[PDB]
């Protein structure tokens, strides 16, 4: 069956396209071959955004797939809930737990407020992008209150590009007023290595400072740059390279052809790529499942104008929505199982600490089961806490 | 002229549609009378603010009028900076400075960073509703740092209507 | 440079002259910017005609 699917992507992300097509050919079976009604527009504009959409929901697709930005959060939460058709998404998770919203991001500040408490800090500086929301600063806030924390929370997305390099040396000078060796960024690999430069260029990277990277692309910042520079750097990569079924992969995604997918001979790869193609597993195990179950969803063109006054949808898509909520399979982000909202449950983040060797693996964070430590054989940094016995 | 406007209303804003009205009597010249396209929808689905939106514009109007949810801020911000019709509001501000969008309501950061500094605060709570967005927030915390400031910010619009009171 | 420069903290010097042409100059202070020991205390002298013709 050619099962029509939505093929929306922000401009410039074509390696989570690259393994979007790899998805396209690795789970392409014989059942049914998957449909793309390929949308490569901005984000940002909502009018771009629904221009895309109203096509879509023109053809009668039946689960469209790509990014969303804090503007198009609430144009996707209101259509697509009132629109029943259900939208995949690697991008961040609502806190509104919308209908027809399935997503691939799994929750990353239960990790980060336990990690604090691991470390116990009390007073550490919270440099942030706000684009994707602002409710891992209301975690860290509640938190803040909660185990009596001084968190320095300073916004960093205001700063346009024309001068960032002047309000920096502004910034880091006034983070050196209270003179913060702890210091949380939360932006994404290009903002964050925008930032980790800066602290390259006044030179404050050496020891006694440490830094934690807020995102699921811990391998996939600047780690070289400062393996060496002093300081103590400890992240969050759900992307765990020492996996077979991730190697493995990595030896298909680096013999890529560099030119034809872009960004796919590198060895390393974005964690959005991974979940790129890890939701083309849970959208293949859907219509699978939809095989098994029968339930017949042949749509043509009947959804339409998505300004029908009242549009009413056809409701065979909740179902859809539930039986991608009850896959549950493994891949490149381990188990991916589902709630009945959409957002990822029994998940486990590696928490991973860059090193003098690298980044290693110190401990692994489950939604239920918390932050356990993973072994710690140092012999890198051979100093092994000397026994004094008495 | 029959100006044809916009007459976009959340549901239980009548007050303010009453005022709408008594400016519809006042400002109503000989010149020109204005023509409003009375749309008494909801806010938080942007929905229904869009079919009230495209069908105005499907009128040709040439001023929009309401309010807008922090759910609505960024497809009034969206289409009609796209679309290049003028809307008008009593709403909170936009960060971003978009076009074609009017707004009525002055900024209130300025004087309250002012209070604080009138009355010397060094540690305050912060209660506050987030739907009409957290800039006020990011005011109150970039000052925070700034003088030194301890700020207990914690959100309240979470809390539901069931339960607040034990909350 | 990374043998080099943590031989050269073993006495600490926090005197540094250098006498090389100004690309292998800067490929040494960028080795001074890869290990991160260009901070206050640090001393460092560039020793031909090209001051201005570094990476300042």
């Amino acid at each position: 069956n050619s099962i029509q699917i939505g093929g929306l992507f922000p401009r410039g992300a074509d390696q989570e396209y690259s393994a979007f097509r790899v998805g396209m050919v690795q789970f392409s079976t014989s059942e049914f071959r998957l449909t793309p009604h390929i949308d490569n527009l901005e984000v940002a504009n909502s009018f771009a955004v629904t221009n895309a959409f109203c096509s879509q929901f023109s053809r009668g697709v039946y689960a469209i797939f790509g990014f969303y930005d804090k503007k198009s959060v609430n144009t996707i939460t209101s259509f697509c809930g009132t629109l029943h058709v259900s939208f995949i998404t690697p991008s961040f998770p609502t806190d509104g737990t919308h209908p027809f919203v399935i997503q691939m991001r799994p929750d990353l500040k239960g990790a980060l407020l336990s990690l604090i408490e691991y470390y116990q800090w009390d007073k550490f500086a919270y440099l942030y992008d706000s684009d994707r929301g602002l409710s891992t600063l209301q975690a860290v806030l509640d938190s803040a209150a909660e185990k009596k924390w001084q968190v320095t929370a300073i916004n960093v997305g205001n700063i346009n590009n024309d001068k960032k390099d002047e309000t920096y040396r502004s910034l880091f000078q006034d983070l050196e007023l209270k003179k913060e060796r702890r210091v949380i960024l939360d932006c994404e690999r290009d903002k964050v290595n925008d930032i980790v430069d800066q602290v390259i260029t006044i030179g404050k990277h050496v020891k006694g400072y440490h830094y934690i990277i807020a995102n699921l692309g811990f391998t996939d910042g600047d780690l070289l740059k400062i393996q060496f520079g002093g300081a103590e750097v400890s992240g969050f990569q759900i992307v765990d390279y020492d996996d077979s079924l991730v190697s493995k992969f990595i030896e298909r995604w680096s013999t890529l052809e560099e030119k034809e997918y872009p960004g796919a001979h590198t060895a390393t790869i974005k964690y959005t790529s991974a979940l790129t193609y890890d939701a083309v597993q849970v959208m293949t195990e859907a219509f699978r499942n939809l095989r098994k179950q029968r339930i017949e969803i042949s749509r043509r063109g009947n959804a339409g104008d998505c300004l029908a006054n009242p549009a009413v949808p056809w409701g065979q898509g909740v179902e859809i929505e539930r039986a991608l909520k009850q896959v549950q399979v493994e891949g490149l982000s381990g188990n991916i199982k589902f709630d009945q909202n959409g957002k990822r449950i029994n998940y486990t983040i590696n928490i991973m600490e860059l090193k003098t060797n690298g980044p290693r693996k110190i401990g692994y964070w489950s939604e239920v089961d918390k932050m356990v430590l993973t072994e710690d054989d140092t012999s890198g940094l051979e100093q092994k806490t000397v026994v004094v016995t008495t």
